């Protein structure tokens, strides 16, 4: 294999043979592609449009490279609460913890936002785990976690335009979770992201908001790539289904005031659009072992988690985790 | 305007907008793009297929930064025989249209090999090609001599490996700029987009394309021909057999040691396929040259000038005092 051969293959506008996207990313790892070859091979796979086979490959070598977590410390379960690209999702991860759903995110600077709420971010395999057990969540920071793959992150800014890399992120939490809630900013890629946690038997909401939003949205209706026993199913979702009113766009150290102001019991589209994705993440996590009494239930322990107090309580308890490491 | 802009405008498979071509190209040229963003440029650019405005867009920046020539030194009927890439056919039919008449200027760079295999200096500055063209007859601008500013896009073509749109800008970045010419391209969907650059210029070209995929006219079989003239393209199907050429076999038609031997021995009279296409090649430029100012008379005599040049011995001497010119 070479680059002039899987750049050309591409080029054609021809999909890859089995392997070659794995060869690529592990040249690109093993810090063995000039940024030149990095940039036209990102590129070259986004106009040629990628398979869900080729993402694949690419996310499986990442996670070769990968630090894991230790063994036996990641419960079945765990699920993630993340999109392609960060205020909803942070709120919903916390509320599903605080549900007592296992969650393990996967992150990094522009993580800011967990840091303005005084979260300590950069922590390793082991005291990640162990924020896992004693708290109900932990984040892994993804820098830490792939540190082969800096020299991909640095082409990825450089060049501005997005490309396949940038559905890598939420396929490459490296805890492994087996299902979670999935924002997808491109509509397109959205179903080739859908096909590779699929062949991986993940149970997964790959969500795209039909105002463009990489979360589910209250503005209007979602796309949703149902992802279970190994099969996808596409499905339209619409919030006014569950009581929820239509919000305004521009009403979704700023977001952690916001963190602080939904988990105290604010009311409003924010909330609303917290517990709705709260909630998505719980059917997902359903979806690991029927579609309207799944969210109905999903729906009552995301609001119960708030208005108990227990996503509040479970935030000041990952805070304190940090400062006592 | 921005990468993001214009990458995101390619990758979305649109047209650019008036402009943005030439605002990444000059980019480019002076040093203001990351490796990356060059490569991601001439990938996207590629595979949008490129129009013949961005095309043009392309190549004038290169031309706008380029080293010209002093005024008044390229003839006004200067041609050029270039294909995008067959270098031992073009080289040759250069020889043989300078040795007929018609001053040459061509432009190229290493990968010009063959050139100095035979001994000829092609490094020279703007001043002594010019005095190469009125001396000796014909010239050559030594890329990187003319187009320095171009070595950070040169580095980002040797990493990718792949062709890109910059395969295509090397006939239409002629540092001389001479109006007329044999233009062969290997890939027939971007001729007709060179046509169109060169039409946009009112060049009296030729670009060709041989239906076997050579970047000249082949005589293994028929050729499409994209004849620009009076601004305008008239797209042809091209048969020597109608002249009396005999097919070749792909295979009748090396590195540059070799190419200088091959040329030796067709500008020393051996006769053969690759005589032929040296003939062929030597004639459609001189009927190119022609059109700068009818089809089938002047093909006939474009064939008897081209084998006129080579019999007399007029394109060995040619080339035995384009040697002697460098050395004095
Ligand atoms: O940004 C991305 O696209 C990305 C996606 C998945 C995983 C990581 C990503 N980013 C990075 C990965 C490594 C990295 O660089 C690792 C530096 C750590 C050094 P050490 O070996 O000591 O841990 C930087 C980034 C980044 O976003 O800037
Ligand atoms: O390669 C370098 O880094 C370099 C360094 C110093 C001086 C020249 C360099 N390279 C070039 C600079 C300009 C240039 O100009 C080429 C323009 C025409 C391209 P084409 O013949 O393919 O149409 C080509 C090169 C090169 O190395 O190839």
């Amino acid at each position: 294999p070479s680059w002039p051969q899987i750049l050309g293959r591409l080029t054609d506008n021809r999909d890859l043979a089995r392997g070659q996207a794995a060869w690529a990313m592990d040249q690109i790892m093993t810090g063995n592609a000039r940024p030149a070859q990095i940039a036209a091979f990102a590129v070259a796979m986004t106009m040629k449009a990628p398979t869900a086979d080729e993402v694949g490959e690419l996310a499986g070598v990442m996670l070769s490279h990968a630090h894991p977590l230790p063994a036996d410390t990641v419960p079945d379960d765990a699920v993630d609460v993340v999109g392609t690209g960060v205020n909803l999702s942070t709120m919903a991860a916390i509320v599903v913890a605080a549900a007592g759903v296992p969650v393990v995110k996967h992150g990094n600077r522009a993580a800011d936002t967990l840091e303005a709420l005084g979260v300590r971010i950069d922590l390793g395999p082991d005291l990640v785990a162990r924020s896992l057990a004693e708290v109900g969540i932990g984040f892994c920071f993804a820098p830490r976690f792939h540190p082969s793959y800096r020299h991909a992150a640095a082409v990825r800014r450089e060049i501005g335009v997005p490309t396949v890399f940038n559905l890598l992120g939420p396929l490459t939490n490296p805890a492994r979770p087996r299902a979670g809630l999935i924002g997808c900013a491109f509509a397109d890629l959205a179903e080739v992201m859908a096909g590779v946690f699929a062949a991986r038997r993940s149970s997964v909401l790959v969500v795209h908001g039909d105002d463009g939003l990489d979360e589910l949205t209250t503005t209007t209706t979602s796309t949703i790539w149902r992802v279970a026993a190994g099969s996808v199913d596409k499905l339209t979702f619409d919030p006014a289904g569950f009581g929820f009113a239509r919000a305004q766009l521009d009403q979704l150290q700023a977001n952690a005031a916001a963190v602080r102001a939904v988990l105290g019991g604010a009311r409003g589209p924010v909330r609303d659009a917290v517990v709705l994705n709260a909630a998505g993440a719980i059917v997902a996590h359903a979806g690991l072992s029927e579609w309207l009494p799944a969210w109905e239930e999903g729906l009552r322990r995301a609001s119960a988690a708030i208005d108990t107090g227990a996503a509040e309580q479970l935030l000041a308890r990952w805070v304190r985790f940090g400062r006592q490491i």
